DNA sequence: AATTGTGAGCG
DNA sequence: CGCTCACAATT
């Protein structure tokens, strides 16, 4: 499968890789609108854990 | 005083 | 390259 990364979903949402990692694991500091971006980025794109 | 970004340490 | 963990320059 296409190795869709944390970055791809982050840029797609308009957020940082670390902000989007903190939507997956190590979760601190996530906002109303920013969260809803990450969700639409994860579900429209076929993100792969660890690739 | 809140977050992103950067650092670095694991794989 | 890809990611969790942890910490801090900037705002
Ligand atoms: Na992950």
């Amino acid at each position: 499968m296409k190795p869709v990364t944390l970055y791809d979903v982050a840029e797609y949402a308009g957020v940082s890789y670390q902000t989007v990692s903190r939507v997956v694991n190590q979760a601190s500091h996530v906002s109303a609108k920013t969260r809803e971006k990450v969700e639409a980025a994860m579900a429209e794109l076929n993100y792969i854990p660890n690739r």
